[PDB]
């Protein structure tokens, strides 16, 4: 009646080479997260050796009734913290096939952004700054002053920093607040569209963190759950709204 | 006061020698099961070296009631999800006495074809794609448009893949799809005969798993659901159904 | 809470030398097991070098009740599948004083029996099917035809097979058959009283397993399951019925 | 909850070098134990270096009102079941203040008895014989003739006896017995005053297992449970009694 | 249900060297107790080369609505047992901004207290004895004389202590009562600011572990429970109360 969890924890190096590997890409209602798995091979670090692939984005809710087939591509590359040993996330986008972004991308547009020379030769070190919160399925409501850096389900917040440690992405920290069942975590100073790539990821793994303990968190602006920007310079040095657009406009506005 | 997952677990290379081996025959139904184990000696990789072992076959009603003993081959060996250790598995193939085949074997006809000197030297390889649904014990209805890709029995799911992983099947990737609960996998670039051993062991795979779990899997199209053929050869390069027959039969044809 | 297995499976290299012995012998009924533990101080796997102990017998009842002292000797060296280290199980023969066989002994005359010359001289291999079911507590009927290699509680019977390899008994093969819960497993190899000492070591076994694992079995044939035997002999290479009158009274007839 | 498991395992060598130790002694009644814990700095086997320590005796009820300050010797170094690693326990007796023990203490009587040039001379070993019961938290009666050696509850005499082969209690067998929860175990050549100190230990070990598994023992004399001294000099080489009492009368009158 | 136990505790050294860090605050009300965490670069075990901190006063309740900013500073290096690898505890306190005291703050005094010359030179050691309850989460009620450590839920305590012995503080012994679910615990020698900062993060600890164990405990004076300091000098060499003032008044008072 176990389960499974005696499955699911086994070691790959003893019996063959294959590695798993799943492709995240962002939905059709600009919220929504879907995924699916592949195997690989003999594993490397470099996102540029990585195969494309495709889909049907109709199914989805991205692509027209016949251009269905929506191609994507790989070029960010990490660790899985639900299936452990060498397994692999990676941040993939979506595009109309063709090499044109697909209307639902903001993707390309941030890299061009980040890539242009008044940007690339500074160092935008975009520190956003996300806040969530975790209510239940059953209820779908918090657990059970105080409660700012306090006792709802602590555990899945440590689950989730402890997660995000392993993975490779850069967080920095955890914090509480009175709302019950609110909390916010910091991924410090990094590239705005690695910094829309690294949230982008933490949100799915808090998704399936929370399916997994037996909660859903809910991104909206009110569950307050927002988002806040940090700038840091080479001359210096809502809760689901595109990190990509908020980074990308202070890079071209203040440059 | 349940807990015995202490045993079933118990490692072979300190007592004894003795290590377990399961007989996979095809059913009557051409889509039930069966099988059941006996010791062996020694650990080998070569198929042709494992004894023989037979049944009675008007038990499980693919043979007649006199002639009830159905003599079985050795042609698959690879690991055993549930047992782990140094065990192995193998796929036997039913057979009436005197090495003719059975009414329902469907192994001899696309063995040939596939050893037929055109076929064998095309080399042709059948990613087939196969369909299920997991549904339940207590109410036997779907696990659970959004749910492409979008969540809730995945465990079961990921079990099934790493099993696989684990033994020596040739998986693709598992792709969640808008019916609820079910879901898809690819098998890939596997010769023929083989695309329906792994199929077939595929299947035996996770209907253990599901009985271990709590659930039930009716591969049936409709409990939609169907099968497809990939044709991939040195020339160029109903979901529950044989694959051996699809795999020849396009085989037969083209070739 | 209730989690004593950090008890249970402790080891006992890194704290003393001391090592539990079990025994076990034949209780009054003829089908019923009666044991207890006593301690000793170094392993070995003589048999002759063991103690010697006696029993309550009119307590057990297979002794008259004034002349309840019993003693036993030891037979087997096997290890424990219950407590794991160097823990041993030891089979005993119930006595009267003085060294003459009690009533339901049946032990020395399948000794004497095997021991005559001409029966040593036809080597008596003796591969024994023996056939059991499982019940519950609660219904005492089977867990939950087409049920041949079918599963109504397979972790019994798969610890039930592990155990078995692990604690010496020369066991060959376990097979689900037609019967709802109902089981069967064949011996192979084994010389006459030593194939009684591993069915009667088997079956208390079993019974240890279902008390730990919770559930019920009856061995009987109809609470039909039946026992038959094979007789390898090197001239030409019921149930609950005592191995040792089955696999001697042809040994004495034939040879 | 699934957690507290591991925190209560944590090795110790790992991060400090302190190591705990209890403080187990007669209570009032004469059959109640009571223990508290101190730290410590440094491992050591030789008692005649652990500090004295007191407590508060009328709160215990074996010291008058004003002086309850009762101090207590270091006597034994035997591990500890529930916090194993480097733990130790120790069976500190109770004491008047001054050299002059509590009235019930019943440990000088015993030491001088068995310190005396005769006894001591004939190094008398004994062998008692303790029987119980392991009944229920609550309702107290039997967890869950083939009884006697039998299946209620044997995980909890498994897990004490293996806790009682902790570098210590010199146990020799485990029993059952008809009655229904009943069960007995045997010491070996335990040295006089040693006898009444492993029979107390193993009482304390066992009320502590009983607690932690969901059970509670009930020494009475009919829950019929006794007890039976055994003697054995080199010249000739109740169940809640005091052991000190019975192993030195028997070496007074007799020696 | 089954899962997040392989989670919130993944190996560190594996993927990332960066390691969370905990900062708790005495809260406004004199007795709450919150914190928030953020990662690190490296460890070490001087306590003067991490960053700063400030938070929400207001919200929190100790600086004013407008001026709300709380600044903080890290003095304590130890460990935690929640969380394990190298993750580190720190006890930081509340101040006004610019290093002035908070209202709450109750650090300078003691701190100027027990470094003043001749205190210092002194360096008294505080054996502060803290004693609590430990009642329950939902009805906050025990869940059961004789009770003076003759249990209500022990494995509760023997995890505090566990946890204080993994996590660095100078602790020395427990100690049951007849009060039902009380214990306390000694500290010994600790130089003097020392023993208020270990009894505030035992306390912390306490919290933390028997929230985890779902049992709420009542620091309050009466559940009775109260602190009691030692002043072992080199001269001679309520539950809720503030450790630095009973240490640091008795310091000032005999020095």
């Amino acid at each position: 009646m176990s389960l499974l969890s005696d499955l699911c924890n086994l070691n790959l190096s003893e019996s063959t080479e294959k590695i798993i590997a799943e492709y995240i890409w962002i939905g059709g209602s600009g919220m929504d997260l879907r995924s699916k798995a592949r195997t690989l091979n003999a594993p490397v670090s470099d996102p540029s050796k990585l195969p494309q692939w495709n889909y049907d984005g109709s199914s989805t809710g991205q692509a027209p009734g016949e251009d269905s087939e929506v191609i994507l591509y790989p070029q960010a590359i990490y660790k899985d913290p639900f299936r452990r040993g060498n397994n692999i996330l990676v941040m993939c986008d979506a595009y109309t096939p063709g090499g044109e972004p697909i209307p639902t991308n903001k993707r390309f547009d941030a890299a061009k952004i980040f890539s242009h020379p008044d940007v690339v030769a500074e160092e935008p070190w975009y520190g956003i700054e996300q806040e969530y919160t975790l209510l239940q399925k059953e209820v779908k409501w918090p657990i059970g002053g105080p409660y700012y850096c306090g006792a709802f389900g602590r555990d899945i917040v440590d689950a989730h920093y402890k997660a995000c440690l392993y993975a490779g992405i850069n967080i920095s920290g955890i914090n509480g607040e009175v709302m019950p069942g609110q909390w916010e975590f910091q991924v410090g100073p990094s590239v705005g569209i690695s910094s829309g790539d690294q949230l982008w990821m933490a949100r799915y793994i808090l998704e399936r963190i929370t399916e997994i303990a037996g909660v859903v968190v809910s991104f909206d602006p009110k569950p307050g759950a927002g988002a806040h920007t940090n700038y840091s310079t080479k001359s210096m040095r809502a809760s689901n709204m595109d990190p990509y657009i908020v980074t990308s406009m202070i890079a071209n506005t203040t440059i």
